[PDB]
C-alpha cells in the first residue's frame, strides 16, 4: 500500500530488532543465523548504508558479537564483511577499535590470532586516525607483552606490512620497526625477530615504494649510528643484511662518493674503543666487548669483499694503531689477528703500495712478546704478500719460493723467535725453516754459501747468548729454540766441516749440566749425532792410533760432554772401518776401555746422563772388543766387580749410585715406594753391560767361582731375576746367567751354586713378587734340564721333588676348598715347570712311585683329575674348577704329565687306560669313527669373559633373539622370571602361556649361565605360534607384533598362576586421552592402556618433538569439530594423548615402516631423527601440563636401542645394551656379543640415528671417483628407557640342570678339541723315543720298548682315526709330524704293525677310501699316503699276514688301495694326486717293491686307466690332473726289458743296448709284459695321451726315450704325433712339444738319421713337418713358425748327426735359407739372438 509507508520503517525497525535479539541468544546456531541474515541484508543494501551504521554503533552489535564468537574463524570470516561495511562510511570509532584490540587481554591463543588475521584484512579500509590509534595501541602492547606476545606481535605487524597495496602505510610500520629494534629495553631476541621482519618485508615486497627509498632508509640507518648511543650495531647489521640483497656492485661506490662506510665505521670504532678505554682504567674489573667489535668487523669484511674496493691506507692506520695495537683486552687483538688473515687470504685488498707500507711501518714494529696464533698466519702471508711483490719470492706451486737474501722481514723474524712461548716459536721455526731449506734456481748454485752464512751467523747469536751467563732461565729457552732452528734447518737439508763449530757445542752441552737445564744437553746431543762425524776427530783419533801402534787423555779429557762424543764417534767408527779395529786394540783399547769404569775420576762433574752414555757407549765398544780378542787376558776380578756394581745401579734407575756400598741398592731394591723402574735407556745398559759381563767371563772362567763365596754375587742374582723390572732386563739377564752357567763356568760346580741359590727363594722371594719370577723359573727349569742333559748330578733333587709335590698337593687342596687358587698363574707355571724338570732325576723305580703306585702319591691321578680334566671326569660320571686354568699352566701339566710317562712303561699304561677311558671308550672298542667334518671345530663357541651369550640365528629369527636380549638385560624381569616355580579351547590357550613362561625361564636361565658362546633355541622355535598360526622360522615379521605376542602370552601366564601382570607394570602405561572444547566448558577423560609408545618419524625429527606433539595433539574444527555427547552440537575440541601412569621402564616404537599403494608391497623410512640418552618425561605427562596450565621421578636414561637394517619385506634385527654394572653399551648381534665404541656421539649418529649421508663411491679397481646420496637403511626401530628384584612381582594377588649339562658337554668337547691337547698328544707319542730303539746286536724290540711301542701305537691310532685327522689346521697342525710320529712308533716292531693295519686299515673298509681320495686336504691325504708306503716297507720282511678280505702285509696293503680303483677313484677327481704319488713314492723305494708292483698289473691297469676302459666306471672329472699316474707307469716300465722290439736299421746288425732304462738298477726286472706292450706299442692311444697332456713332465720323456731306443715304429708314431701337435695346437704352449720333439731327435741310435729325415720334411705328400708348419704359419701365426725355426736352430746347433743332414740335402738347405731369411724380414720390420745363430750355420 502506497500509503502505508511509516508502518515499512516501522517494520524494519522491528526485524532489526529481532536479529539483535537473536544475536543475543547463547545460543550458537541463533547467532550463526543472526550473523548470516545481517550479511545478506547489509549486501542488499528506503535502507542506506548510513542508517545500519549508526544502528550497529549506538546498539554496539560489534562488542556482542566480539565477545564470544572470535573463537573460530569463519564467525570472525563473517563479521569481516560486516566490519567493512561500517568502516567504508566512516563509522567506527577509536572505543570500538580499543575493544577490538582488548580481546586478546588474556584470552585464548586462537581468538588472538583470529583478531590479528581479522585486523590484517581490515587495515587497508581504515582511516589514518584508525590505524595510528591502532598503532600506538601495539605500542602500549609491546609495553606489557610477553615473549610469545611480542612474536605474535611482530607476525601482526608483518601480516599488516604484506597487505599494505599502496605504499604509504608501510612507512609507519618501518618506523615502528625501527622503534622496536633500537629499544635497549627489549631483549636480543626480539631485537632479531624485528630485524628480520624489517629485511623481509623490504626484500620481497618490491613491487612498489620500496626502491628509491632503499637509499633512503640506508642513510637513516648511516646517520642513526654516525651518533653514538648504542644504535651502531643494529643498524649496522641492518645495513649490511640490506645490503646483501639490494646495481649492487655499483652501489658501493654510490655510497662511497659521499657517504663512505668504511671510513665513518673507522671513526665509529676509534671513537667508541677509546671511550670504552675511558672506563676500562677504573672499571677494569669485569668481562668482555667481543660482541660488537666481531659485529663490526665482519661488516667490513663482508662489505670489503666484492665492491673492487682497495682499502687505502689512512682508515687502515685509524683501524690498525687505535684498535689492537694500543687496546685493553687480549680479545680485541685475537680479532684484529683474525681479521688481517681473513682480509688477504690469496688476494690483496690494500694494493701493493700500502702493504708495503704499512707492514714495514707499525706490522713489523710491533712487539713479538705479545702476538699469538692468528699473528703467526697473517704474519706469514704478510712475508710472502710484501716479498712476492718486490720481485724476492716466487710462490710457484704451494711454497712461495725464494729468489733473495737480504729480506724486510727477517730481521725482526728471528726476534719474533727469539721472544716468544713454545707455540709462536715453533711456528717462527717451521717459517725460517721453509724459508731457508729451498732453494731455486738463480741462486741453485750457492749452496755452501747461505748454508755456512747461516750456520755462522746463528753460532754467533748462541754465543752472544751464551756469555751473559757466567735472568738466568729465559736465556735457555733462547738456546733450545735456536737449537730448535738448527735441527729443523739440517733435518730439511738431507731430505760439520768447522772443528769450531763442535767445539763450541761442547762447551754449551757442559754448561747443560752445570746450571741443571734438561733441554739444553738433549738438544745439543741431538745436533751432535745429526750430524756426520767430525773431520778433524776421526783423523785425530786414527793418527792417535796409528802412533801408538808403532791416548789416555783423549778418553779422560777435562771437558765431560766432549768424551761423550768422542766415545759415540769411536763406536761410530767401530760398527759398520775394518782396519781402525787391529789399531784400536793395539794401542789402549781393551785397558783403556776397563779402566773407563773402575775408576772414580772418569767424570767428576758429571750428569745423571752423562755417565750413562759414556757407559753404554764402553760397553758396546768393549762386547765387539772381547769378541774380536775372544778368538785366542787382561781382565780380572775387579772388572768383574765395576760391571756388577753397574748393573746394580742401572737396574734400579739409580746408576748415580754406581758408586754405593751394595747395602742402599739393596735397600731400594726392597719395594721402595715403586719409585725404582728403570728408564728405556737404563734398559740397554743393563742388557749391554750383561753380555759384556758374559764375555769377560768366557775369558776369564775362575772369577765366577770366587764370587760365590761372597755375600754379593748372590744377592745381584735374586735381585735380577725377581726384585728388578723392565721384563726385557730380566729376559736378558736370564738368558745370558744360562749362558754363563753353560759356557763360560767351564765346570759344574758354577751350575750346581746358581741351582742351589734358585731354589732357596722359592717360598721366600719368589712369591713375594709373584709377577717378575717368569724368568726365574726359566732359569730353574733350562739349569735343571742342561744339568739331566750333560750327565750332571744336583745333589738334593729327590728332597725338592717332594716339596713340589707337597706344594701342588697344597694347591689343590686350596682350590677344592674355595675354588680359586691362592697364587698368581706365572707362580703354579713355574712350579709345574721345576717339578717337571726335577723329574728327570730318579730311576724307573721312582716316578712310578709317584704316579701309579699303591701307596706312594699318584700325582699321575690328582692331575688328571684335578688340574686337566676335573670337567671330563663329571661328564663321564654324567654318562653313568681346574687348577691349570691358563692355557700356559695347561701345558706345564701336559709337559708334567709327558715327563711322568717318559722312561715308565707302568706310568704311560695308567695315562692312556685313563685318556682311553675318558675320551676312547665310547666308540673305539672294535673300529674307530668318524666327525664327518674333515675341517672341526667345536661350533659353539668360547663365550668371552666380559662378554654375554647370544642366539643362534636360522636366516630370519633376528626380530625373536633382539628382543629376547632386550626383555633379558633387563634386571627386573631376569629376576622376576627365573624366580616362577611351578610352570614345568582355554585350557590349550592356558598351557600354551605356560609353556610361554617356561621357555623363557628356560632361555634366561641359559644366558644367565651356559658357558657357550650363544645358545640355539630349539623350545622357543617350536612352542611360539604367531596369532595362533605357528612362526615360520624362515619367514621374516615385524618385531612388533612378536613383542605384544609375546607379553600378552607371558601377561595371561602370570593372571593364570596367581602371579601379577609384571611386565604389564614395568613396561605397560596409561595415556589419559582429554578432550577440550573452546566453545563450551565440557571437558571429557578417559584412560587408555598401552605397552609400546608410538611415535611419528617422517614429519619429526627428534623425540622431543615428537613428544611435544602428544602434548598439542590435533584440533578437530568446521566439518570435523568433535560432537559433544551433553550439549548435542558441534564444537572445537583439542584431542590431545597425555601419559597417565609411568612405568619404571618405557618401551617408545619409530614408525619408521608404512605401505605403498603404487609399489603394492610395505616400504621403509629412513629419515633423520634424533632421541637422547636422558629422556625428561614429566613436561609431557599429566602433572606437567597441570601444573604448566595451573589446574615417583620421571626421568629416563635410555639403555637399550633395537636397530633394524635391511628392507622392509626382509632385514635383520640386533640390539645396543647398556650392562648394569658398579664400575656400558655392548654390541648384541645374532650369536655375537662384542663391545662397541658408540658411546661417542659421532657413532651413534653414524650407526642408529640414520638419515641422509653424502656418501663417497669408490669403484673401476680404485680409479674412479663419484659421490653419490645415500640413505642409512640401518636405524633403530625400538628404544627402551630406565627410570632412576621386586617382592610385589613375586607376591601372589590371586631347572639348573639343562644348564649344568651343557655346559659340561662343552668343557669337555672344548677340552678333546684344544691345541694344547694336540700338542700334548705329539709329546706323549714322540716320548720314550730314545728307548723305542732295537739292540745293536738285535733286529727285534726289548720287552718294555715293546709294551710302550703297543700302548702308545693303540692310543694314537684311537686319537688320530677318531677325531685326530679330521680337526682342523690350526689346531691339528700339520700332520706331517703325526706321521712322523706314527713312523716313530710303527718301525722296528712287526706284532705293533700288524696290529696297527688289521685294527685300523682293515676293519672300517672305507678307511683307505676317506683318508686318501674323500679327505678335502692335500696335507692329510699326504700324509695317510705316505704311512701307508711306510707301513708296506716295513712289512716285506714281516711274515705272511693273515688274509683280511704267502700274501704278506704289504700285498694286503697294495690290494687293498689298489681296490679303490674299482669304483672309487672314478667318483674323487680334484683329489687324484695322492692316490698315484703314494704309488709313486712306493716304487721308488727299491727293486723290491717295483717288482712287488709290476706283479700286480699296476702299470697296464694304470694305462687303462686315464683312456677309460679300467677296472670301472670313467672318471667323472673331466680335468682332472693324472701326472702322477703317467709317473708311476712311465717309472714301472723303464724297469723292464723291451729288447724283443729292437730293430737296427741295418740288416744283420743286432740292435743296440738301451741306454735309458732305470740307473741304479742293475738287470732289468722282467721282460715287458704282454698286456703292457699291447697297449704301449700295438696300441697309439696312450702314447698320444701322454704326449697331449703329460707335457713339460721329466717322466714322459724318459718313456719315450726309453721305448723309441731301436724302435722305428713307436718311433714313427711319436713322430707323427709330436708333429700335429706342433701344427694343430695353440701357440702359448707350443715349447713343450717342441722341446719334446727336440730331445726324441736327439736319441742317437741308430734311427736318427730316419728321425731326422721325418721330422724335418715330414711323412712325404702330406704337406706336415716343421718345414711345412714354418711355410704354412709365414704369413700368419708367425710365432708358431718362429717357434719352430729356434727349435731348428737348437737341434742344429746341439746333433753332429743333424748338421751333417742339413749340409748334404741340397733342398733341406733351400728351406732352411728361405725360413733365414723369412726370419730376417720379419725382425728387419731371444729373437735377435736365435736369428744369429741361424746364419751361422747358414753355408
Amino acid at each position: 500500500v502506497p500509503g502505508q509507508e511509516e508502518t515499512v520503517k516501522n517494520l524494519e525497525i522491528f526485524r532489526l530488532k529481532m536479529i539483535l535479539r537473536l544475536l543475543q541468544i547463547s545460543s550458537f546456531n541463533g547467532k550463526m543465523n543472526a550473523l548470516n541474515e545481517v550479511n545478506k541484508v547489509i549486501s542488499s543494501v528506503w535502507l542506506t548504508a548510513e542508517r545500519m551504521a549508526e544502528w550497529i554503533q549506538q546498539n554496539n552489535i560489534l562488542s556482542i558479537v566480539l565477545r564470544d564468537s572470535l573463537h573460530q574463524p569463519q564467525y570472525v570470516e563473517k563479521l569481516e564483511k560486516i566490519l567493512r561495511f561500517v568502516i567504508k562510511e566512516k563509522a567506527l570509532t577509536l572505543q570500538d577499535l580499543d575493544n577490538i584490540w582488548a580481546a586478546q587481554a588474556g584470552k585464548h591463543e586462537a581468538i588472538v590470532k583470529n583478531v590479528h588475521d581479522l585486523l590484517a584484512k581490515l587495515a587497508w579500509d581504515f582511516s589514518p586516525e584508525q590505524l595510528d590509534h591502532l598503532f600506538d595501541c601495539f605500542k602500549a602492547s609491546w609495553t606489557n607483552a610477553s615473549k610469545k606476545q611480542r612474536e605474535k606481535l611482530l607476525e601482526l605487524i608483518r601480516r599488516l606490512a604484506e597487505d599494505d597495496k599502496d605504499g604509504v602505510m608501510a612507512h609507519k610500520v618501518l618506523n615502528l620497526l625501527w622503534n622496536l629494534a633500537h629499544s635497549d629495553d627489549v631483549p636480543v631476541d626480539i631485537m632479531d625477530l624485528a630485524l628480520s621482519a624489517h629485511i623481509k618485508i623490504l626484500d620481497y615486497s618490491c613491487s612498489q615504494d620500496r626502491d628509491t627509498q632503499k637509499i633512503q632508509w640506508i642513510d637513516r640507518f648511516i646517520e642513526e649510528l654516525r651518533t653514538n648511543d648504542k644504535w651502531v650495531i643494529p643498524a649496522l647489521k641492518q645495513i649490511r643484511e640490506i645490503c646483501s640483497l639490494f646495481y649492487r656492485h655499483d652501489l658501493i661506490n654510490q655510497l662511497q662518493h659521499n657517504h663512505a662506510l668504511v671510513t665513518l665505521v673507522a671513526e665509529n670504532l676509534a671513537t667508541y674503543m677509546e671511550s670504552m678505554r675511558l672506563y676500562a682504567r677504573d672499571h677494569e674489573d669485569y668481562d668482555p666487548h667481543v660482541q660488537e667489535v666481531q659485529e663490526r668487523l665482519n661488516f667490513l669484511r663482508f662489505l670489503l669483499k666484492d665492491g673492487q674496493l682497495w682499502l687505502c691506507a689512512p682508515q687502515a692506520k685509524q683501524i690498525w694503531k687505535c684498535l689492537a695495537e694500543n687496546a685493553v683486552y687480549l680479545c680485541d687483538r685475537e680479532a684484529c689477528f683474525k681479521w688481517y688473515s681473513k682480509l688477504m687470504g690469496d688476494e690483496p685488498d690494500l694494493d701493493p703500495d700500502i702493504n708495503k707500507d704499512f707492514f714495514e711501518s707499525n706490522v713489523l714494529q710491533l712487539d713479538p712478546s705479545l702476538l699469538t696464533e692468528n699473528g703467526m698466519k697473517c704474519f706469514e702471508r704478510f712475508f710472502k704478500a710484501v716479498n712476492c711483490r718486490e720481485g724476492k719470492l716466487v710462490a710457484k706451486r704451494r711454497a712461495y719460493m725464494m729468489d733473495d737474501l737480504e729480506l724486510i722481514g727477517l730481521d725482526y723474524l728471528w726476534r719474533v723467535v727469539i721472544q716468544s712461548n713454545d707455540d709462536i716459536a715453533s711456528r717462527a721455526i717451521d717459517l725460517l725453516k721453509e724459508i731457508y731449506t729451498n732453494l731455486g734456481p738463480r741462486l741453485q748454485v750457492n749452496q755452501v754459501v747461505i748454508h755456512e752464512d747461516f750456520i755462522q751467523s746463528c753460532f754467533d747469536r748462541l754465543k752472544a747468548s751464551y756469555d751473559t751467563l757466567c735472568c738466568a732461565r729465559q736465556e735457555a729457552v733462547r738456546m733450545v729454540r735456536v737449537l730448535t732452528v738448527l735441527r729443523e734447518y739440517i733435518n730439511e737439508c738431507d731430505s760439520s766441516l768447522h772443528p769450531r763449530y763442535i767445539s763450541f757445542l761442547w762447551q754449551v752441552a757442559d754448561l747443560g749440566s752445570s746450571l741443571n737445564m734438561p733441554p739444553l744437553r738433549d738438544g745439543a746431543r741431538v745436533l751432535m749425532k745429526l750430524m756426520p762425524p767430525d773431520s778433524t776427530t776421526i783423523e785425530k783419533l786414527r793418527a792417535i792410533c796409528l802412533d801408538h801402534a808403532k791416548l789416555d787423555s783423549l778418553f779422560f779429557g777435562p771437558s765431560a760432554s766432549q768424551v761423550l762424543y768422542l766415545t759415540e764417534v769411536v763406536y761410530a767408527l767401530l760398527m759398520p772401518s775394518s782396519d781402525f779395529q787391529f789399531h784400536f786394540l793395539k794401542s789402549g783399547g781393551l785397558p783403556l776401555v776397563l779402566s773407563m769404569l773402575t775408576r772414580n775420576n772418569f767424570l767428576p762433574n758429571a750428569d745423571m746422563e752423562t755417565r750413562r752414555g759414556a757407559y753404554l757407549n764402553a760397553l758396546k765398544i768393549a762386547k765387539l772388543l772381547l769378541t774380536a780378542i775372544g778368538y785366542g787376558y787382561m781382565p780380572d776380578i775387579c772388572v768383574i766387580r765395576a760391571i756388577q756394581k753397574i748393573i746394580w745401579a742401572s737396574g734400579c734407575g739409580s746408576l748415580q749410585l754406581v758408586f754405593s756400598p751394595n747395602e742402599e741398592i739393596t735397600k731400594i731394591y726392597e719395594k721402595t715406594n715403586a719409585g725404582n723402574e728403570p728408564d728405556l735407556e737404563d734398559e740397554q745398559v743393563c742388557c749391554e753391560a750383561l753380555e759384556v759381563m758374559t764375555l769377560c767371563f768366557a775369558l776369564i772362567p775362575t772369577a765366577l767361582d770366587a764370587l760365590s763365596k761372597e755375600k754379593a754375587w748372590q744377592t745381584f742374582i735374586i735381585d735380577l731375576l725377581l726384585h728388578c723390572h723392565s721384563k726385557t732386563v730380566r729376559q736378558v739377564a736370564q738368558e745370558q746367567f744360562f749362558l754363563m752357567c753353560t759356557r763360560c763356568c767351564m765346570g759344574h760346580r758354577p751350575l750346581l751354586f746358581f741351582i742351589t741359590l734358585l731354589f732357596t727363594v722359592l717360598g721366600s722371594t719368589a712369591r713375594e713378587r709373584a709377577k717378575h719370577s717368569g724368568d726365574y723359573f726359566t732359569l730353574l727349569r733350562h739349569l735343571l734340564n742342561y744339568a739331566y742333559n750333560s750327565n750332571i748330578n744336583v745333589p738334593n733333587a729327590e728332597v725338592l721333588l717332594n716339596n713340589e709335590i707337597d706344594w701342588l698337593k697344597r694347591i689343590r687342596d686350596d682350590v677344592k676348598r674355595t675354588g680359586e687358587t691362592g697364587i698368581e698363574e706365572t707362580i703354579l707355571e713355574g712350579h709345574l715347570g721345576v717339578t717337571k724338570e726335577l723329574l728327570a732325576f730318579q730311576t724307573s723305580e721312582k716316578k712310578f712311585h709317584i704316579g701309579c703306585e699303591k701307596g706312594g702319591a699318584n700325582l699321575i691321578k690328582e692331575l688328571i683329575d684335578d688340574f686337566i680334566f676335573p670337567a671330563s671326569n663329571v661328564y663321564l660320571q654324567y654318562m653313568r674348577i681346574p687348577v691349570c686354568g691358563s692355557p700356559p699352566t695347561i701345558n706345564a701339566g701336559f709337559e708334567l704329565l709327558v715327563a711322568l710317562a717318559v722312561g715308565c712303561v707302568r706310568n704311560l699304561k695308567q695315562i692312556v687306560d685313563s685318556l682311553t677311558e675318558m675320551y676312547y671308550i665310547g666308540t673305539a672298542i672294535t673300529t674307530c669313527e668318524a666327525l664327518t667334518e674333515w675341517e672341526y671345530l667345536p661350533p659353539v663357541g668360547p663365550r668371552p669373559p666380559k662378554g654375554f651369550v647370544g642366539l643362534k640365528n636360522a636366516g630370519a629369527t633376528c626380530y625373536m633373539n633382539s628382543v629376547i636380549q632386550q626383555l633379558y638385560m633387563i634386571p627386573s624381569i631376569r629376576n622376576g622370571i627365573l624366580a616362577i616355580e611351578g610352570t614345568g579351547k582355554t585350557e590349550d590357550r592356558k598351557e600354551y602361556n605356560i609353556g610361554v613362561l617356561r621357555h623363557l625361564q628356560v632361555i634366561f636361565g641359559h644366558l644367565a649361565a651356559s658357558r657357550l658362546q650363544y645358545y640355539v633355541p630349539r623350545g622357543f622355535w617350536k612352542q611360539f605360534r604367531l596369532w595362533g598360526e605357528p612362526v615360520n622360522l624362515r619367514e621374516q615379521h615385524d618385531a612388533l607384533e612378536f613383542f605384544n605376542s609375546l607379553v600378552d602370552s607371558l601377561d595371561e601366564a602370570l593372571k593364570a598362576l596367581g602371579h601379577p601382570a609384571m611386565l604389564s607394570k614395568v613396561l605397560g602405561g596409561s595415556f589419559a586421552d582429554q578432550k577440550i572444547c573452546q566453545g563450551c566448558p565440557h571437558r571429557y577423560e578417559c584412560e587408555e592402556s598401552f605397552t609400546t609408545l608410538n611415535v611419528d618419524i617422517r614429519n619429526h625429527q627428534n623425540l622431543l618433538d615428537s613428544l611435544e606433539q602428544y602434548v598439542k595433539g590435533d584440533l578437530l574444527e568446521g566439518a570435523n569439530a568433535y560432537h559433544c555427547e551433553k550439549c548435542n552440537k558441534k564444537v572445537d575440541t583439542v584431542k590431545r594423548l597425555l601419559i597417565k601412569k609411568l612405568p619404571p621402564v618405557l618401551a617408545i616404537q619409530l614408525k619408521r615402516f608404512d605401505y605403498d599403494w603404487e609399489r603394492e608391497c610395505a616400504i621403509k623410512f629412513n629419515d633423520y631423527f634424533e632421541f637422547p640418552r636422558e629422556l625428561d618425561m614429566e613436561p609431557y605427562t599429566v602433572a606437567g601440563v597441570a601444573k604448566l596450565e595451573g589446574d615417583g621421578s620421571t626421568k629416563y636414561r635410555l639403555v637399550g636401542v633395537l636397530v633394524h637394517s635391511g628392507q622392509a619385506s626382509g632385514g635383520h634385527y640386533y640390539s645396543y645394551i647398556i650392562q648394569r654394572n658398579g664400575g656400558r653399551w655392548y654390541k648384541f648381534d645374532d650369536g655375537d656379543v662384542t663391545e662397541c665404541k658408540m658411546d661417542d656421539d659421532e657413532e651413534m649418529k653414524n650407526q642408529c640415528f640414520g638419515g641422509e649421508y653424502m656418501g663417497e663411491v669408490f669403484d673401476h679397481m680404485m680409479k674412479r671417483m663419484s659421490y653419490r646420496r645415500q640413505k642409512r637403511w640401518w636405524n633403530a626401530y625400538i628404544l627402551f628407557y630406565e627410570r632412576m628384584q621386586d617382592d610385589e612381582l613375586i607376591r601372589y594377588i590371586s631347572i639348573e640342570r639343562s644348564v649344568r649339562k651343557q655346559n659340561v658337554q662343552f668343557m669337555h668337547n672344548r677340552m678333546q678339541y684344544s691345541m694344547e691337547y694336540f700338542q700334548f698328544m705329539k709329546k706323549l707319542l714322540t716320548c720314550n723315543g730314545v728307548y723305542l730303539n732295537p739292540p745293536p746286536g738285535q733286529d727285534h724290540l726289548l720287552p718294555e720298548a715293546e709294551e710302550i711301542t703297543m700302548i702308545s701305537i693303540q692310543l694314537a691310532a684311537r686319537f688320530l682315526f677318531t677325531t685326530g685327522f679330521h680337526t682342523k689346521k690350526v689346531v691339528r697342525g700339520s700332520a706331517s709330524d703325526w706321521y712322523d710320529a706314527l713312523c716313530i712308533l710303527l718301525r722296528h716292531s712287526k706284532n705293533v704293525r700288524f696290529w696297527f693295519a688289521h685294527n685300523v686299515l682293515f676293519n672300517v673298509s672305507n678307511r683307505f677310501s676317506e683318508y686318501l681320495l674323500e679327505c678335502p686336504s692335500a696335507e692329510v691325504r699326504g700324509a695317510f699316503a705316505k704311512l701307508i708306503v711306510f707301513i708296506a716297507h716295513f712289512s716285506l720282511q714281516d711274515g705272511p699276514c693273515p688274509s683280511p678280505f704267502n700274501l704278506s702285509l704289504s700285498d694286503h696293503l697294495l690290494r687293498a688301495v689298489l681296490n679303490l680303483l674299482r669304483r672309487e677313484v672314478s667318483e674323487h677327481g680334484r683329489h687324484l694326486q695322492q692316490y698315484f704319488n703314494l704309488f709313486v713314492m712306493y716304487a721308488n723305494l727299491g727293486v723290491a717293491e717295483k717288482t712287488q708292483l709290476l706283479k700286480l698289473s699296476v702299470p697296464a691297469t694304470f694305462m687303462l686307466v686315464s683312456l677309460d676302459e679300467g677296472p670301472g666306471p670313467p672318471i667323472k672329472y673331466q680335468y682332472a690332473e693324472l701326472g702322477k699316474l703317467y709317473s708311476v707307469v712311465s717309472q714301472l716300465i723303464r724297469c723292464c726289458n723291451v729288447s724283443s722290439r729292437m730293430q737296427s736299421s741295418i740288416n744283420g746288425n743286432p740292435p743296440l743296448p738301451n741306454p735309458f732304462g732305470d740307473p741304479n738298477l742293475s738287470q732289468p726286472i722282467m721282460p715287458i709284459q704282454q698286456n703292457v706292450a699291447d697297449i704301449l706299442f700295438v696300441r697309439t692311444s696312450y702314447v698320444k695321451k701322454i704326449i697331449e697332456d703329460c707335457s713339460n713332465s721329466e717322466e714322459t720323456v724318459k718313456l719315450l726315450r726309453f721305448c723309441c731306443w731301436e724302435n722305428p715304429q713307436f718311433s714313427s708314431t711319436v713322430l707323427s704325433e709330436l708333429l700335429w701337435q706342433v701344427a694343430y695346437s695353440y701357440t702359448y704352449e707350443l715349447r713343450p712339444y717342441l722341446d719334446l720333439l727336440l730331445q726324441i731327435l736327439l736319441i742317437e741310435d741308430s734311427w736318427q738319421t730316419h728321425r731326422i729325415h721325418n721330422a724335418l720334411k715330414g711323412i712325404p705328400d702330406d704337406r706336415d713337418g716343421l718345414f711345412d708348419t714354418i711355410q704354412r704359419s709365414k704369413n700368419h701365426y708367425q710365432k708358431r713358425a718362429y717357434q719352430c725355426i729356434k727349435c731348428m736352430v737348437a737341434l742344429f746347433s746341439n746333433c753332429p748327426v743333424a748338421y751333417q743332414i742339413l749340409q748334404g740335402n741340397g733342398d733341406l738347405k733351400r728351406k732352411w735359407t728361405w725360413a733365414v731369411e723369412w726370419l730376417g724380414d720379419e725382425l728387419e720390420r731371444s729373437a735377435r739372438m736365435t736369428l744369429a745363430k741361424a746364419c751361422e750355420l747358414c753355408p
